[PDB]
């Protein structure tokens, strides 16, 4: 087992803005699930060679992590907050199709995921 590279957090080829949308995003539901207990599996991209993982990305094609997630946001690498939103699923998702149901990890990720919902429902519109 290698690891693959990890997802890009720049493009010169990728349409990017800022919105006030995914300034929320970073500053509020992003910096509350990084503080989180459970967001330490997540905080990185899976490294499956010292978490010994070699089926990790025999399964998973579309990783994603809040690590990269946060550089995204910082670096404004999203046209809009929905591109975000989609990042933080595939990260969930993720892990519920590595795992199995009731996993410590699931448990942590659907805590995580809950939060998550709880804290974009109070995003604002454009
Ligand atoms: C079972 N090991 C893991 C599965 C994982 O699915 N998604 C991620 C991210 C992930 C990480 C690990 N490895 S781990 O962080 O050392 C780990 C976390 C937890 Br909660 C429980 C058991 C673990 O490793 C045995
Ligand atoms: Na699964």
């Amino acid at each position: 087992g290698s690891n693959p590279p990890p997802p890009e957090t720049s493009n010169p080829n990728k349409p990017k803005r800022q919105t006030n949308q995914l300034q929320y995003l970073l500053r509020v539901v992003l910096k509350t699930l990084w503080k989180h207990q459970f967001a330490w599996p997540f905080q990185q991209p899976v490294d499956a060679v010292k978490l010994n993982l070699p089926d990790y990305y025999k399964i998973i094609k579309t990783p994603m992590d809040m690590g990269t997630i946060k550089k995204r946001l910082e670096n404004n690498y999203y046209w809009n907050a929905q591109e975000c939103i989609q990042d933080f699923n595939t990260m969930f998702t993720n892990c519920y199709i590595y795992n199995k149901p009731g996993d410590d990890i699931v448990l942590m990720a659907e805590a995580l995921e809950k939060l998550f919902l709880q804290k974009i429902n109070e995003l604002p519109t454009e």
